């Protein structure tokens, strides 16, 4: 299949992006505590439920959350400021918390489920979050007798995600703090903006793009 893209949201970051994130690849973002990471996920699980012409792949969202931090209500506030039915976008985010590493690995595998339910529907699964990818990867492999077991169950992990964006059709969106993935860094800007930079991306410039946390979320 083609690659689609969805829209972050923001023109320049688009721009920086080549469109929007990619479907058959997976995108990671960086940042700090506020920088925009997660606001981006919330984000992109609305835009995504949009037709193209308005950046979206007409597609529904599954989100593993690791540590707490997606806010049904931030859907509902993104999706209303955007003239959509905040009921009917939280409706087509289904949610899992991972409560360990190895259960954030199962829900990985089980997902395709629904992948496979939704694929040739009205509403496939186009949008495929992990927040966060390493935080009970980092919290449970401690000290240098277990970076081994870490690494390579990461690397699993990554692979099962990668699996399911090129057989299906989907963008993997994970978040992180510091191929296979497109790396993205958030920083704090100027005057509460913040800033995007694209390093080491194969096929598309490093630069930098500049935006705004709102109530739509995500925009210039
Ligand atoms: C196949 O998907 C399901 O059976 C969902 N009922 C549970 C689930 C598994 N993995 C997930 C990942 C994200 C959100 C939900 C899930």
């Amino acid at each position: 299949a083609t690659i689609g893209r969805i829209s972050t949201g923001s023109k320049s970051l688009d721009k920086l992006l080549g469109g929007g994130i990619e479907t058959q690849a997976i995108t990671e973002v960086f940042g700090e505590f506020g920088s925009g990471k997660t606001q981006l996920a919330h984000t992109l699980a609305v835009m995504v439920q949009l037709p193209p012409e308005e950046g979206g792949l007409n597609g529904s969202v599954m989100w593993i959350d690791t540590e707490n931090t997606f806010r049904p209500e931030r859907i509902r506030e993104i999706a209303q400021n955007r003239g959509l039915d905040p009921d009917e976008v939280l409706k087509h985010i289904a949610y899992a918390r991972a409560f360990n590493s190895n259960h954030q690995m199962l829900l990985v595998q089980q997902a395709e489920d629904m992948i496979k339910e939704l694929l040739n529907t009205d509403r496939p699964v186009k949008l495929l979050i992990v927040d966060s990818l390493t935080s009970h990867f980092r919290s449970e492999y401690i000290g240098r007798g277990a970076l081994a077991e870490r690494q390579q169950k990461l690397a699993k992990h990554l692979a099962d995600l990668h699996r399911l964006a090129n057989l299906y059709d989907i963008a993997v969106f994970v978040t992180n703090q510091v191929s296979a993935t497109l790396r993205v860094y958030l920083r704090k800007g100027k005057g509460g903006k913040r800033i995007a930079r694209l390093i080491d991306a194969p096929h598309l410039p490093e630069g930098e793009a500049v935006f705004s946390i709102t109530e739509k979320g995500i925009e210039d």
